[PDB]
């Protein structure tokens, strides 16, 4: 399958946490990773507060997913060490914890060491950027950062450069990410990327490569944008490696000021529709941006978010149906998994 | 039924947009509808920019669904007039249109004497206030209002009395009302609310009642801010009616700062947990407060937004699986459903 066309991972977010889209339960979805891929995002149950039985570290079912992949020939990518949302901070992430940084520290050390060479590649950081339409936090822009509790509680960046470093010592073996979205808008954000990331190769922190998400719609943003993005971020360093970490191509756009394009009830494009065949092309042309930009040995991976249409987060968005993904409701290939196949040949 | 244990309406969402919610392809939905509810809101299919095939009135899915209700015993609440989200606006709805105030005009005009005597209720204005939480317009707050494009057509918020004057005069039988969620946290969007509805009542704005989407959690907000939050909308007035419009009681709080306490897992609460034996309560000590709150006579109605937990907007939300409704993944009644019937009886 896919993985088979590449030199470099292929990879896909698989659910844990029950229902149908559980990868344990789901023998079909095993038989497409074990197929088609060759490393495997946990979805959720890496994130922060899943390292936790409330003040005690527990690596129960993180460790169940890793064995699982390990055995079912898939490496995997860690996702995440650090990350701000609310629902899944451990307790000790607090504006109120005067011991933060010291938990802070024990977090870092105490999970990439415990998932020592067991796991391939790290987000070590996610999502240190300000977005104008993600701010949980309400705090606004600091320089291009976004305002949560560890900006807060270190006053400022520098909390990366410690995640970091706190990661590379402790498993030198892992390749460690910044990842984040809407970077590839090759706007604003972009900018702050490049900032951000100049800043720590400037003070020689160890970060191996740079996550781009990749949540795109068929049609937004331009591929000559996404090129440029990519491009600006290659040119920083020689060595410094691309991933492709969230990927997954919105067929409705509700931001373009223009409702009669939406496909608005499931039926639409549950077989066959222009957007299914605009999806197609549009996998097929990041793919292939990705190969003419980023050099060879630069190369961390493509991960798609998930297996199938229903698994997806988007399988609605703002109230209107979608199909963001390679598989379809009946576990069958769409016209997008032939994109990636063109793209990746 | 619940319709039958109380003398004002008892009401459900339903969807019309395909796969398994779809009221007109379940017939086990639409058994529950006949035997429980005596009136229905659309979900989805009554937002604005369903109103049209591009710029053309097209009034045929919506006509459907109403008819539907005639005949299997339900009134309707049109859900809505005037409301803000990108992915429902019209394409008329610009910064960009110079006939903005006519192309609004002709919308109330047009959608109010089209349903006039077909639809018992409208929500005339939808979420005109301000949210720290809930500002995709990024302009923040203008004396309390969200500056959408309604509000920054007009220079202000007296769109909001149009609109009003303007569905009272296309369908003069119709109960019009204002609505909003958080209104019921008695916080600063409480005291927006006795602004705004202090204001139409000042200009003599025909209002007839007031809202509470009552998206609540099972222990946030607590009552006796629900309580007086109604308490202070009913004080404004002596014949104003309050509504409750799109109540759901969510088990997980990702915002309470304790990630210990979520169910993190779609098996959790599948056949029992502490978490639904809660929402009973919740489901009942929220009724009960209306009732005692809001006078016989000036009961608008309670809604709750679907029929079973897999419908739910909330079924995922923050990544975290939930169970908001009265009916379960089997369509079984769930112990949310008798703290209904209790606060009713
Ligand atoms: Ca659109
Ligand atoms: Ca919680």
């Amino acid at each position: 399958g896919l993985a088979s066309l590449a030199d470099f991972p292929i990879g896909v977010a698989v659910a844990a946490s029950g229902g149908n889209a559980d990868i344990f339960t789901s023998s079909a979805r095993q038989n497409i990773v074990r197929a088609e891929f060759n490393q495997i995002t946990a979805e959720n149950i890496m994130k922060m507060s899943y390292m936790y039985s409330g003040s005690n570290f527990s690596f129960t079912n993180s460790d169940r997913l890793v064995s699982w992949a390990a055995q079912n020939g898939q490496t995997v990518h860690g996702h995440a060490l650090v990350w701000h949302p609310s629902y899944q901070l451990p307790n000790w992430a607090s504006d109120s914890n005067a011991n933060f940084r010291q938990d802070f520290a024990r977090h870092i050390d105490t999970v990439a060491a415990h998932f020592a060479g067991q796991v391939k590649s790290w987000d070590v950081v996610n999502e240190a950027l300000f977005d104008s339409a993600d701010d949980p936090d309400g705090r606004g822009s600091a320089n291009g950062y976004r305002q949560s509790v560890f900006y807060r509680q270190f006053g400022g960046p520098e909390y990366i450069d410690e995640a970091f470093r706190r990661a590379r010592a402790a498993d030198p073996t892992a390749e460690l990410y910044y990842n984040d979205f809407n970077t590839e808008e090759n706007g604003a954000k972009t900018t702050a990327l490049v900032n951000l990331v100049q800043r720590l190769l400037n003070n020689g922190v160890p970060i191996d490569g740079v996550g781009f998400q990749m949540h795109v719609m068929n049609d937004y943003p331009s591929i000559a944008n996404i090129r440029q993005a990519m491009q600006k971020i290659v040119a920083l360093s020689p060595t410094l490696k691309i991933k492709i970490t969230e990927l997954d191509v919105r067929l409705n756009n509700p931001y373009d000021g223009n409702s009669s394009n939406d496909y608005t009830n499931r039926n639409d494009c549950a077989v066959s529709c222009a957007g299914l065949d605009r999806q197609k092309a549009r996998y097929k042309e990041i793919v292939q941006a990705y190969l003419e930009v980023v050099p060879p040995g630069r190369r961390g991976g493509i991960t798609v978010w998930g297996i199938a249409d229903p698994d997806s987060w988007l399988y609605t968005h703002q109230n209107l149906p979608d199909w963001p993904l390679l598989f379809n409701d009946n576990l069958q290939p769409k016209p997008a998994y032939q994109g990636v196949v063109e793209a990746l040949s």
